[PDB]
RNA sequence: AACAUAAUUAAUUUCUAGACAUCCGUUUAUGAGAGGAGAUAAGUCGUGUAAGCAUACUGGAAAGUGUGCUUGGAAU
């Protein structure tokens, strides 16, 4: 088990960074569509 | 009236709601009233100024008279 803890914790750190990047992408995509929504209402 | 949500399988919602309330007008019939043309059939008094056509007037209303036309009258 001691050896597994080191490996799992290394993968855990990688997952946190992968999750952080994916979350940022979702936040950015949300901002873009909302900005487009304003343009749609301006056109409408 | 018809947007937007979403989106590291992809889908959801939208994809409306008002207004016909009812005409103006239109056809069929009940039909007061008044005639017309028939049916049943005996009455009624009348009925020789050639006839008819069109038209006018007069006839209690078949007719008479005027005007033109016709022979589907007569005429050596
Ligand atoms: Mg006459």
């Amino acid at each position: 088990l001691p050896a597994c803890e080191a490996e799992d914790l290394a993968t855990y750190e990688q997952k946190l960074r992968e999750w952080h990047l994916e979350r940022v992408q979702l936040i950015q995509r949300e901002q873009e569509q909302r900005e487009k929504a304003k343009q749609e209402y301006q056109a409408l």
